[PDB]
């Protein structure tokens, strides 16, 4: 019995913002005016002009390989 | 018995914003005026001019390989 | 019995902001004016012009290999 | 004056014996019998059953790029 | 004056015997019998069963790039 | 004057015998019998069963880049 398997495989993930050229994203002027407001419960507030985000919870990679030989 | 399998496979994922050239997204002027507002429950608020986002929760990669030989 | 398996495979993940050229993200002018506001519960507030973020909770990599030989 | 040319071109040459599968060329039995031969000038002789050859004297690749800007 | 040229090009040559699978070239039996032969000048002789050759005198690669800016 | 040229290009050559799988070249039986042969000048002789050769006199790579800025 002669057993000589070869793996040369590439198992790859490329995830997010990549290989990009000359990106010039512009946020404009943002004005928020708030007067005499009442909040009676929990508040979360975001005021921005530009968000650039790559999240990538994924992109995950998994290899299982399994050799059994028996006599 | 002679066993010599060969694997040269490429398992690949390319997910999100990639290989882009000259992107010039421009968010305009944003004005928010709020007066005398009453909120009796939880509030979440987002104000912004431009959002550039790549999420990629997926883009995952899985390889299962098995080689059982019996005599 | 002759057993000589060979693994030369590459398991890779490339996650986030990478290989980018000339990115010039520009946050605009941000103005927030607040008068006479009342909050009766927990508040969280984020004010900013530009956010550049790569989170990558993922991008994980797992390799299981096994070689059982029995006589 | 704004000058921002971008080149993403692929200049490629693929020359010879490539991407072939299961080639089994078989040269036959060759018998050469020579008796009482006379040679009065230079001799070059090749005897063989099978030749597999890729010459590729060419397959060359040339890229000339120029960017002159004047004021 | 703003000058920001970008080159991301690929200049490539792939020359010879490549990416081939399961090639089983077989030279046959070769017999050369020579008797009483007379040679009066330079001789070169090659006897063989199988020749597998990739020569590649070419496959060359040249890139000329120039960036002249004058004021 | 603002000058920021970027080169990320790849200049590559892949020449010879490469990326091949399961090549099993087989030279056959070679027999050479010579009797009473006369040579009156220079002789060169090659006898063999199998020749496997990659020469690659070429496969060369040349890059000229120039950045002249004058005022």
């Amino acid at each position: 019995i002669v057993y000589k398997p070869v793996d040369l495989s590439k198992v790859t993930s490329k995830c997010g913002s990549l290989g990009n050229i000359h990106h010039k994203p512009g946020g404009g002027q943002v004005e928020v005016k708030s007067e005499k407001l009442d909040f009676k419960d929990r508040v979360q507030s975001k005021i921005g002009s530009l968000d650039n985000i790559t999240h990538v919870p994924g992109g995950g990679n998994k290899k299982i390989e399994t050799h059994k030989l028996t006599f």
